[PDB]
């Protein structure tokens, strides 16, 4: 009873112990593990992000407000201008601009030991876009800025004539972001961006960092650009289901028509409001691979000129910080772990699998 | 003598060359290795650490230094008030309040294309703490903060009269730390803390790294708790032991009474000073697990008021850099390593372990 | 014919497909691959950057373009003093100097309860350098500071006395580095550095990463002394390869005389200028090990004074990123994950390879 007893037991034991942890390494493989590696890349040429300023939303804006409060109308009912044969919705929203068509943009990249700073005029030039503020101006920063050391900025500068007339802004709503995600501009200027006084020049510094996420099979990717038209989609779609009035406003694509009266403007105005405070939850769309993170520091640095808006943008750092998230146990991984927990507790190598496999056919 | 002593030769070989290295695998086991691995979490609400603001340290203050002076006393000798009727020790620090009862602080988390900022005024507000810079103002910072956009921030403001009477403060230490650890608040805000001017309203932004310690038996964690119990109990023995004076000032925890004579109160005053300068060196406990990084930056953004102190703290950046390191080396690993190890140089796995038993049993 | 061709089909399958397996593992191993490890250091006691401070370039400097404007020249041309009996061109580069030899540094590295800061005025002090920007000051900071909390900081100060006789400076170029390497500072200081006022007090905040390279066989380092030897030589061989004259001025070592004529002065200095700029890419020398990024924030403290310059650096975070490339696959890896697939697809595991030794030896 001893010998074949005993053989059996200690065979068994094996067969369970090996089964047991095989199962757990292929257990360890269905459930996407991911791990992170973080680097450090230097940059030779700067991916920069396309800038939109913004004056303050639209009762915080001091410009609008005044044209406003002149017309009867106060910082609430601001709306209420529509119902007027010399107002439109669009004509209400070019009463916000605080840019003069002087609006321009250059990149200083470099600088020399006679001349000083390279001076670069000809790039994206900034356009006019309508966004929830009001009336925007959105800076494409479309080609890569070379990095020549600290001193590599982009000066953004609307030059207009302060001819005391009536009262003139006092902060800007800036936001960095990326290209052709027409959600970013329009919708979300006044929430992400950055509320800065245009009294005197001042200077930002962007570093980069860029979260990489794996398109595993439990937390799928969309890339970035399926990722800003699901969103708009959502945005837009919710906001006509809520406000309940098939009209737009000019922060909107143009599906279909503006509603050239108070009542059903305020409800989509009202509606966009409340829906883009909350999007991220109610969305059924998913985190982008490439998230880009732009670390704003604030520079106390020299230049003073005497126009309106004297904006800099810095990119002292070449060095991005890239944390990407890869699945750390492949296929390649699971058999190769198999076949060690395998051949660990048994000695059966495919080699040795082949022979029984020949054995068994003869 | 070819034969066998060859086959003793490459058998001794082998033993030789596996036992050395299984030696080395659970030698490298005993050693606990710890690997770092960093991850960038996305939070959705964001742990405000609880801030403690105190004015400068009493030499430094423009108003406890001037009544210290009006009394004949000068900036040095400031506790020989106490020897006076009418003066005890806690009116001394009582004298350095900077902060009127009209202090609060808001929570803006969020922003509105109608309204503009959310506010919300009921959170934890500030109550009086006794420190060594004086008597400060404490901000417990409990609740979480939801994270909408950049625009979330604690606005903290205090409202006084400056009906021009007596020379009002120039400067305020800001301090951000974590909660229940009552010697942060007490003792080290005049050394960690920011001294910044409150002539106008400035702004904070934090972002947060979290570094985690592996608990291994040469290097072990004692918790932010049992870390901070332990700091506080040793600095304030530690003071004892060095002023020889049986009392305490209003900065210690109430264990005993307040000695209402300058002789030790200087005493306690000075033992305190030169204690709290080196307690990590002398301080016998160890490294918490989870040390706090508020990376604070300082944010020129757009905001004036006309009162005395209007303070800013912007959390712009909901991604938390956790850098945590791990025992890289397991049981189950140096198990594993041991088998492969074995396996690969004499080819017997368990199995044949299992087998051999078997065999010597019978 | 059946069973044993079906043997030497299942032997010559599994020798070839453990044979790639062994050739990509090998394959896998002459392409040395690197992995990033990063860890947060606590510093002790941390490694000052030895700062350079420049006045603006030439054409910048506004006493420099004073003296220049007022013998005649304009600032475009400032190298024609050259052809004057009183002035060489050790005269034309002492007229950039903005500090006066009442400049210092002192270290601020804690701060009392009673005292204040401490204040240690005798460290490495600043001592006068010739740049491409002019005649500029250094300040060695050789010294290590140890870490006190946030109000560990290296103030320089030059205290020269404002009587208004001739217009005075409003700007200057910071650049921190490390040290021996006299390319950073007499080349590099007005490319790299910042431009900041000199109108009030400043300060900045520095943080330090650290990115390591592997001295891998297919990206070798030199280490940052020999890198800095390699750049210097190179840009000063270029710059008389390019100049076609062979003089120097006084921002080169002393290789050879001063030239004292404008015309073949004009020739160095844009020689320099147009060689500096891109000598990243015409230098065939390579990558530092040792990368020290620094990352510098503006820090708007309370501490102003009456002086001319009153520059603060603050060390506020002694957490020191290190990301280090190290190779992620060694010898003893390869021969183990070698002796694995063989031993996973033959079973022959080294002893077995002994016995057949023997057994062919007989």
């Amino acid at each position: 009873r001893w010998q074949r007893a005993l053989w059996f037991a200690g065979v068994v034991f094996c067969f369970g112990i090996s089964a047991h942890q095989i199962a757990m390494h292929v257990l360890d493989y269905l459930s996407e593990p991911v791990a992170v590696r973080i680097d450090f890349v230097a940059q030779n040429e700067l991916r920069i992000p396309e800038i939109t300023v913004c004056p303050r939303i639209f009762q915080q804006n001091t410009i609008f407000t005044d044209m406003v409060e002149k017309q009867g109308i106060d910082k609430m009912k601001f709306l209420d201008l529509i119902d007027r044969p010399e107002y439109d919705i669009m004509a209400v929203w070019n009463l916000s601009r605080i840019f003069s068509d002087n609006v321009s943009c250059s990149a200083h990249e470099g600088s020399s030991i006679i001349s000083g700073s390279y001076v670069d005029p000809n790039m994206s030039q900034p356009h006019l876009v309508y966004t929830t503020s009001g009336q925007c101006i959105n800076i494409p920063a479309s080609r890569p800025l070379i990095y020549r050391g600290v001193n590599t900025f982009v000066r953004i500068t609307d030059s207009q004539p302060r001819n005391l007339d009536e009262v003139r802004p006092e902060a800007i709503q800036i936001y960095f972001h990326e290209h052709h995600h027409a959600h970013l501009s329009r919708y979300l200027t006044g929430l992400r961006g950055y509320i800065v006084p245009i009294a005197n020049p001042f200077a930002f510094s962007i570093r980069f960092t860029q979260i990489n996420y794996a398109n595993r099979t439990d937390s799928p990717c969309v890339d970035s650009e399926e990722y800003a038209a699901c969103v708009e989609d959502f945005i837009e779609q919710r906001i006509y289901e809520k406000a309940q009035v098939q009209c737009r406003l000019p922060y909107m694509r143009p599906k279909l028509p503006l509603c050239s009266t108070p009542t059903d403007a305020r409800k989509i105005f009202v509606a966009t409001d409340d829906v883009i405070q909350n999007f991220e939850k109610e969305s059924s769309c998913k985190r982008k691979c490439e998230e880009n993170l732009y670390i704003v520091e604030f520079m106390h640095l020299f230049e003073r000129s005497n126009i309106s808006i004297d904006m800099s943008v810095y990119f002292a750092y070449n060095y991005i910080q890239v944390a990407t998230e890869y699945l750390t146990y492949t296929l390649r991984g699971l058999l190769s772990d198999i076949g060690g927990v395998l051949g660990l507790f048994l000695g059966i190598c495919i080699l040795s699998v082949i022979e029984v496999f020949e054995v068994v056919i003869f």
